[PDB]
């Protein structure tokens, strides 16, 4: 039920405990007026401060002039904050606008092409994103819908993704959730309490070269289809060999308990965990924060499902990219396909009631 | 925690409404009646496991290394979560297995209605399974595993996820709001109302289809909302569309949500006025639908709405007259019916030896 604080050095929704639901929206900018865009960021911030406290935006959902559309669309009336977080990010394409070219962060690297991808361009990229996470899906949709409405005429929704259930953990003291392949996903991640690891691996620092991004992070989103029919035909041992962990307990091969440290050399050479581990990737460590999805059927008799992968890191070049490169030979590749992608620079936090999303970028 | 699976009636009709839905329509590929009965028995056994929070078959792990696990594993560590699994039989089922004359007359095909825009690929179906639970992953796991168990005998035609309230934080007695921001459910048949269920929801033997006694008939409509145009309407326009105020949800002229409506005070094509039993020869529904939000369409607009479900004793005396009377509804400007199906939902699984469809198949 409770609220997650909206203000801080960092935006919430990163280190925060992972909530049950996701509504992620990517927007494109339509206005060429920088002052109008700044005004939108401030109005959006004000809205987010209301939303994340369980309050209606603007002057509320009713009680205004009868002839006026309500300021808030009303479907969150009577609900709780439900741990809603709203996290904004700026895509590389934003920096072509508003005289921002020289402020594009070097750590906001475009991804290379990866073997096997079939990326839907229409559901990739975006000038900006808002990640809405909450325990109540109606709270999350209300937030996105009202931000979109506020932004009408200045931004448009390019694409969106709903996540029905989490597949990630920033809280190793709680149960690790399972993805739709049936495996625990999030055992060896980064905890919200691991201050030093967050500083090392997640938060941008001023000396990294982009002052406005200090206390921000960089986000990679990958929409990944799962080949459920093929997976579900695989043997237990094939599935366990793919990952390098057993399925029921989720321990590394040869170990009895989920959180026992892996002995990588006992895994298959191609195993996902072996290839993805920091030790395989120059120490590169990610904060994974994704969710599962299911998008109807394939039209031909089969349920369609997948995982909407999210990773936060201090630098895309030393986080996602080396890891995904090392997954070129991953045994998992037989059962997945990346079908959408985007990257964003997620600014530092909203410091207090007078601050606003993007203030360090825009001034 | 759990809702009992066995009973005179299938659970998921009159039982308390859960927070989440995974609804699947299936088409039958087998022509062999004995093989189909064998599937119904296997599905029943699976449903007994699933609704008690247990893995299907021999489980999700621990079996022979070389064998695919019987259960795909994504519900391990979760709870029963009030899961119910409710099966229904579409009109098209009855053209198989020599069942033709056992198609109930109360399982009427819907007429075409003004403004319909039905996607035929997301309509119909030989069978349905309505999975409802508080944890969406529990519902998805159930549908995924039933589909897996049935593969070779059935395929999935279409699939819809939905949500209502989140009961951890929202009082059970509080009426849900739909995505237009209005309370939705105020005047409905509740599963507590045993006498009203016998009048309006359960099929009786005397109604003409003995195998259906204690079953019900289900209408599903996938109803998209034009969210952005709705949100541009004034508060008074919105309230006029329904005949209730938005904040409290009281009828025009009344102070409280649950005060009985005075229909004459509503506009003549207000939704409540057109939908009320008094306007429809006494026709009364058990509405049991769920909101949906599926994404953004190819114009940037929200793909969202109501996955409307109604249970009734006879489609001809329930949904059809009411929907016909919505032809001039002021709501029509803001909605579009884009998927549809009907199903005969049999009586319950009476005990541990019984199986879904036993009254139909014998
Ligand atoms: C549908 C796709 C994916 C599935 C099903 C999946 C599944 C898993 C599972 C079951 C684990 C073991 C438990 C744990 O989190 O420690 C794991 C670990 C991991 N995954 Fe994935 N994963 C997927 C995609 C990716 C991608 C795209 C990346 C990065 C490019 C990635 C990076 C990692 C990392 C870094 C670990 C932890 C390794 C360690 O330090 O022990 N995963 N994944
Ligand atoms: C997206 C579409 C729809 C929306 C947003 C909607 C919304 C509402 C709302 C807000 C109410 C008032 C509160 C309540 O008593 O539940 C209501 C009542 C009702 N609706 Fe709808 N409805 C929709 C579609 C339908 C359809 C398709 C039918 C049947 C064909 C239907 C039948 C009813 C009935 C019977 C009532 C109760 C009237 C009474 O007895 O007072 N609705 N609906």
């Amino acid at each position: 039920g409770s609220a997650v604080p909206f203000h801080g050095a960092h935006q919430a929704g990163i280190a925060t405990p992972v909530q049950d639901r996701l509504h992620f929206a990517a927007f494109d900018v339509t206005t060429e007026d920088r002052a109008a865009f700044v005004a939108l960021l401030k109005e959006w911030t004000a809205a987010a401060r209301r939303l994340t406290a369980g309050h209606a935006v603007g002057e509320g959902a009713y009680g205004g002039l009868p002839e006026a559309p309500p300021d808030d669309t009303g479907e969150a009336l009577g609900l709780k904050p439900s741990r809603l977080t709203l996290t904004i990010g700026f895509g590389p394409s934003l920096f072509t606008r508003f005289g921002l070219a020289d402020l594009r962060p070097e750590a906001l690297a475009d991804l290379p092409k990866f073997p096997g991808d079939n990326l839907d361009r229409a559901r990739s990229g975006g000038d900006l994103c808002v990640q809405a996470c909450a325990d109540d899906p109606q709270v999350a949709v209300h937030a996105i819908r009202n931000l979109a409405r506020i932004g009408f005429g200045k931004v448009v929704v390019r694409w969106s993704q709903l996540g029905f259930g989490k597949t990630s953990s920033t809280t190793p003291d709680k149960q690790t959730p399972r993805n739709l392949l049936g495996f625990k996903d999030g055992t060896r991640n980064i905890a919200g309490t691991e201050k030093d690891r967050l500083d090392r691996f997640v938060w941008a620092a001023e000396k990294d070269g982009t002052p406005w991004m200090t206390g921000g992070s960089y986000l990679v989103a990958r929409r990944i289809r799962m080949h459920i029919e093929t997976w579900d035909r695989a043997s237990l041992q094939e599935q366990e060999d793919v990952f390098g962990r057993d399925k029921g307990e989720g321990a590394p091969v040869g170990k009895a308990k989920e959180r026992d440290e892996p002995f990588l050399k006992a895994m298959k050479p191609d195993a996902h965990v072996r290839l993805a581990h920091p030790d395989s990737n120059g120490g590169a460590t990610l904060l994974r924060r994704g969710f599962s999805f299911t998008d109807g059927t394939d039209g031909l008799g089969r349920l369609d499902a997948g995982l909407f992968f999210l990773a936060y890191q201090r630098d895309i070049r030393t986080g996602f990219v080396p890891v995904q490169r090392n997954l070129a030979t991953d045994a998992l590749n037989e059962y997945i396909q990346h079908v959408g992608s985007a990257v964003f620079a997620v600014p530092p936090g909203v410091r207090d009631a007078d601050d606003w999303w993007g203030s360090t970028l825009f001034g």
